[PDB]
């Protein structure tokens, strides 16, 4: 048997960032300056995003390595935070529209945007950790769902098939392809198992800004005319649900949970469209 429905715990004090680390503009402001930037990056921007992406990948791997029964989500945040700052990177979530931590930790029925807190991870949980680094004036964004101890077959297959859906979408990235093929591949794969792909949350262009206005749908909608072009950088980050798509937000205003409390899994990479195919920027 698995755990029952989560409730919110208490947050640790705000984690400090040394002053020599440049803040993204939106830290300390109610909203962010983003959503109207070019989608294709310059070679110099792409080189800085390789750095940001590899640091984020490091933070995710170190926090992921710690996922185990007994560990709290706040403990995962401390590991991510420290990895980012010791690498000279600002954690993009920290202060983003007031978000109070340095990564999102979303267990079980939490679709996304779980706030690291006193919540204790337990056997059979699935723990998504989503972390973004801001360094060299650019962002790199990545996430993965990690099993804690032995997970029930249905939840283990949900995680594995979500990771496979994500890799299948990434391997469709190639200049000239409609961006829509990503959602077509993800949803067709998910529907084999009777899963539902979340529609209200999407992937996004990313560059000097965290969400540059480019939207990447994870469901099938071929009316979108956008084509993948060399130099474009965006995320693929499908959330796939065992149950229905209906959701609710906690009183904290951030934590997004499935209304029927059935579990959900997500993976995410920041990608570059190259002249021949794709490069994953959030790689170790
Ligand atoms: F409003 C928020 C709060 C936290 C995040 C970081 S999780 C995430 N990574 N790609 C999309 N979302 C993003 C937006
Ligand atoms: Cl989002
Ligand atoms: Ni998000
Ligand atoms: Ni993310
Ligand atoms: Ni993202």
């Amino acid at each position: 048997p698995s755990r029952t429905a989560l409730s919110p715990g208490v947050l640790s004090p705000t984690r400090p960032v040394p002053n020599w680390i440049a803040r993204p503009e939106y830290v300390g402001k109610p909203a962010a300056q983003e959503g109207s930037e070019p989608w294709v990056q310059t070679p110099e921007v792409i080189e800085k995003m390789r750095v940001a992406g590899r640091i984020a990948a490091g933070a995710l791997a170190e926090a992921g390595k710690a996922v185990a029964p007994g560990v709290t989500t706040d403990e995962l945040d401390r590991i991510a935070h420290e990895y980012l700052v010791d690498n000279g990177a600002y954690p993009s979530t920290l202060g983003y529209k007031g978000f109070p931590k340095s990564c999102c930790t979303s267990l079980n029925e939490v679709i996304c945007h779980g706030i690291p807190d006193s919540t204790v991870i337990t056997d059979g949980d699935i723990v998504n950790i989503d972390v973004t680094a801001y360094i060299g004036g650019v962002h790199g964004d990545t996430n993965a769902t990690f099993p804690a101890g032995d997970v029930a077959d249905e939840h283990r297959l949900l995680v594995d098939r979500t990771r496979e859906a994500t890799m299948r979408a990434i391997n469709t990235v190639k200049p000239g392809r409609a961006l829509s093929v990503i959602g077509r591949v993800i949803e067709s794969y998910a529907n084999r198992f009777g899963y539902n792909v979340v529609r209200d949350f999407t992937g996004h262009g990313i560059g000097t800004t965290f969400h540059n206005g480019l939207v990447v749908l994870h469901y099938d909608q071929p009316a979108v005319e956008t084509i993948m072009q060399p130099g474009m950088t965006f995320t693929i980050e499908p959330m796939i649900n065992l149950g229905a798509l209906d959701y609710e937000i906690w009183d904290d205003g951030w934590t997004v949970v499935t209304k029927d409390r059935k579990w959900t899994a997500q993976f995410e990479h920041t990608l570059l469209v190259t002249d021949t195919g794709v490069e994953i920027l959030t790689c170790l």
